[PDB]
């Protein structure tokens, strides 16, 4: 029966660190960090995250904002709010909350924010480093991801794992940091990656997964990976937050995309939902707050 | 046995567009497309590749000039000269050919060449925008492996796809082209796909590739790919371009008994790598950003 890894234990370990980092760099007679987080509509998992991120910043002693905005806002308007926290050089850290509405255009957004601010790793810039192996603001996800990984001692030099999605901010720079040469600037993980996606046939994800030493799936489908699925002892994260309604009553529910209780039998590791990479996310954005803070990467 | 695709001839046509292309600009008023090459040093494959690049360059009606310069240019002298050519607006296309000397910080060079100009598509802007399957200079020879796939007409939606290298400028690109979404700004292939590299143990490479519809070699390693590692039917594409006693990347010979479609070496990805970037060079005459 599977190690079940507590994304919600290590992400407040993360917590303690970044903590201890920020009262070091304030001692020393630095400003204190500031998060700004711009947050346009109602979608209610917005909220909560952002409500997440900021108790997150203030328990850590980042100062932090919510600028809530209307939906109606023209992509004009929100431009000229980035602008104005670009300029202000007491914000550290600046994040548009995703998604926007549709008459906003988010590449046009998130190529707005000052790379040395872009605490979420979504400027073009940031992307790019990323997909050459440079140095670069990680996105939290993909980070988050990668540290339950690695701080529980799974390896990945050799392995095979696949990744279920290619979203730009979640499949995609997972599938690039697990596959990169360890030696390189911001090292990768040396492993051997499958991508599949919404047209990958069910009949061939479950072929490569068989042989997945780590399955990762970020896809958004309840029950996408299910133990006959998985080998033996591997590990299987979960990314994906699926809002359900619980058979016994109707009840909303969140669930992953693993068959939790019948992957936990063959699994080696496994991951909740809730509970599991959700808070890494927030914790690395702790990490990446701090990180902007310090301008480091200049 | 296997349909031995010919990148040749598969060249010959894109080049050919790219000749009526270019003529139709000329003929309505415009400046006829310029192609700037900086080569640093002697490495004979090097010479020999920009050569055939001028070439083609001449041969679909657009201007060229090799600037050669010793391996002993100092990384301040070749900015110099890129700053220069990225203010000449007779130039439309830079590129500077690759490997650079060990002197050289090559991803310095890579970022100092103008976006619009940068027919390679190494500049981090035109990665990241790659990346983000958004509109790109496309690299070369990325480019010229979806081609001889799409033009060969084989499918890859759905399909299950090994690409044994993960090199940022070519087997990284490839696989980002062909996992990706068909319906972007920049189509993908739509396939599922696996990439490999020096630390994937060879059984592990073979059980992926034994799964594979496509399999696209770009490691630099003789023999790699042997009819073994391939299920019946299969496209091998040969990436690999490798001096021993030219070769690829596959054992040829006998994988071509397997496979279903298979490219050579010489004669496949290699002439395809040169008709992409006459692409390239049109594309950045017509200031389409
Ligand atoms: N700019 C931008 N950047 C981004 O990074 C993201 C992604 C993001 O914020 N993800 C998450 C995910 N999960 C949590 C979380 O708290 N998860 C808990 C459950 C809490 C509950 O159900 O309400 C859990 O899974 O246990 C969080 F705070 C943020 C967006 N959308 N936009
Ligand atoms: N900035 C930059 N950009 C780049 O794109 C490249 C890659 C590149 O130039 N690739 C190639 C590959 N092959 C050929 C070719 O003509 N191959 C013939 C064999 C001819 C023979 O040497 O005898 C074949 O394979 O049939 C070519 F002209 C260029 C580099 N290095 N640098
Ligand atoms: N056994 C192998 N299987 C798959 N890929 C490999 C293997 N050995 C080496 N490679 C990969 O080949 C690439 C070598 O880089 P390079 O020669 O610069 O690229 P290219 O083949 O495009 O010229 C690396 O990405 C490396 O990890």
């Amino acid at each position: 029966e599977a190690v079940v890894i507590s994304g919600r234990k290590l992400a407040q370990q993360i917590k303690q660190e970044v903590r201890q980092e920020v009262e070091e760099w304030v001692a020393s007679g630095n400003k204190r960090p500031h998060l700004s987080v711009i947050l346009v509509g109602e979608n209610p998992a917005s909220h909560s995250y952002v409500l997440n991120k900021t108790r997150a910043a203030a328990v850590v002693g980042i100062n932090s904002e919510t600028i809530m905005k209307p939906a109606s806002i023209s992509e004009e308007e929100l431009l000229n709010l980035i602008n104005k926290l670009n300029n202000d050089d007491n914000v550290d850290g600046l994040l548009v909350q995703l998604p926007l509405p549709e008459h906003i255009d988010e590449r046009r957004i998130c190529n707005a924010v000052s790379p040395d601010k872009d605490v979420d790793g979504f400027h073009v810039i940031n992307v790019g480093r990323m997909c050459l192996d440079q140095y670069s603001m990680l996105p939290a996800t993909p980070w988050g991801v990668w540290e339950i990984i690695k701080r529980t001692g799974i390896p990945t030099l050799g392995k095979n794992v696949v990744v279920a999605g290619r979203s730009k901010n979640v499949g995609m720079p997972i599938a690039m940091l697990l596959h990169t040469d360890g030696a390189h600037e911001r090292p990768g993980g040396d492993a051997t990656v499958t991508i599949s996606h919404r047209y990958t046939p069910k009949e061939q994800l479950k072929k490569h997964t068989i042989l997945a030493d780590i399955v990762i799936s970020a896809a958004g489908i309840p029950n996408l990976i299910t133990a006959d699925m998985i080998k033996e002892g591997a590990a299987v994260i979960d990314v994906g937050i699926n809002r359900v309604h619980d058979p016994v009553t109707a009840k909303p529910k969140l669930v992953g995309d693993v068959d939790f209780e019948g992957v936990r039998q063959k699994a080696g590791y496994i991951t909740p939902v809730p509970g599991g990479v959700g808070p890494m996310t927030v914790a690395m954005l702790m990490k990446n707050t701090i990180i902007a803070a310090k301008k480091v990467l200049r």
